[PDB]
């Protein structure tokens, strides 16, 4: 029965507690790219409770025939920091200590593709992740086999045309919802919240804020800021002139790129404003959009990364990721969310072999509860 048996107790969220504390990491990767064979091996520590990890990789066969930035994504998502209000969504630790396998396909726009089969298991009390990468149909004089990429990482860039267009469309579309303009006008916080929480369905923008005609917040991601007044001083141009714009200013959440747009009734008076924003922090970050998978019991993940080519522009890399657990123990399949990565490519001043020193910060955000 429910008393004749597991340890744990009596305050956690899963047996995946191996990561409280700094955990040793070990990883190899057997690589083939259009014939060019090579292999990488890396040591380093990883402290999931701070989301950070530092590692050093070494190409044990000679000169690495591809750019080091191209292998950063395939060379330990266990070490993401899921906050205590999201720890019921860490599918990566869920598979520990039994482990999960991690298969990914990486399309380099204008060139070839990486196809990686990996498994992140445990060995003793040290984390292991051995990969087999296969690269197909790469232009020999291309940016990858021609080593024409910069040694940064890298990434989401830059200034900020794409998401600015995206942030404003989200704002205006929300502010023309017919039930929303009736909602704001009656100051129905309940109906306002029930119309907007389904917005943040798959998380993307950091916040969606709705003000009344006086800038008083009627909806905010942090609920103890409802009824407070929006911060930034860049919402008169919407609340007074009924025109919608992009703006960069410091709100309750720090520096913020936000698209603002008025809410109009049938007359054309502005009854309020919506503000969709992205933190300047999260805009300088790589975001891995992961959703749960029932047919395979696991997750899928979609994201892309830019690779600044030196002397040129950008070589984009589109990633399609899918994870399946090794041991078919119990589950932990998460609702829609993402992880924000910040990584830095260094060099060991005393190593001479072709290598890479990677410091990486990853945080789980998307659900505000």
């Amino acid at each position: 029965y429910d008393d004749d048996d597991d340890p744990s107790s009596r305050m956690v969220s899963k047996g995946e507690e191996l990561f409280t504390g700094v955990v040793p990491i070990l990883a190899e990767l057997d690589g083939d790219v259009n014939g060019h064979k090579f292999s990488v091996s890396g040591e380093g520590e990883g402290d999931a409770t701070y989301g950070k990890l530092t590692m050093k990789f070494i190409c044990t066969t000679g000169k690495l025939p591809v750019p080091w930035p191209t292998l950063v994504t395939t060379l330990v998502q266990c070490f993401s920091r899921y906050p205590d209000h999201m720890r019921q969504h860490d599918f990566f630790k869920s598979a520990m200590p039994e482990g999960y396998i991690q298969e990914r396909t990486i399309f380099f726009k204008g060139d070839g593709n990486y196809k990686t089969r990996a498994e992140v298991k445990f060995e003793g009390d040290t984390l292991v992740n051995r990969i087999e990468l296969k690269g197909a149909d790469f232009r020999e004089d291309g940016n990858i086999l021609g080593h024409k990429l910069v040694y940064n990482m890298v990434t989401e860039e830059r200034l900020h045309h794409q998401v600015g267009q995206r942030a404003l469309i989200q704002a205006m579309q929300i502010s023309t919802m017919p039930e929303l303009v009736e909602a704001v006008q009656k100051r129905d916080l309940a109906r306002i919240k029930a119309l907007i929480d389904p917005m943040r369905s798959f998380p993307d923008a950091t916040y969606i804020t709705v003000g009344d005609a006086s800038g008083q917040r009627l909806y905010h991601v942090n609920p103890d800021e409802i009824g407070k007044s929006m911060v930034g001083g860049d919402s008169d141009e919407a609340l007074i002139n009924a025109k919608g714009y992009v703006s960069v200013r410091k709100g309750s959440l720090g520096s913020s790129l936000r698209g603002k747009s008025p809410i109009l009734d049938a007359t054309g008076r502005v009854v309020g404003i919506v503000s969709v924003g992205y933190t300047i922090e999260q805009l300088e970050s790589n975001l891995v959009y992961i959703k749960a998978d029932k047919q395979k019991n696991g997750i899928k993940a979609n994201f892309h990364v830019r690779h600044n080519i030196e002397d040129g522009g950008v070589q984009l890399a589109y990633h399609y990721q899918q994870n399946t657990p090794i041991g078919d123990g119990p589950v932990l399949l998460p609702d829609n969310h993402y992880l924000s990565v910040q990584s830095e490519l260094s060099k060991d001043p005393n190593e001479k072999r072709d290598h890479m020193v990677l410091q990486e910060h990853v945080t789980a955000a998307g659900i505000t509860l």
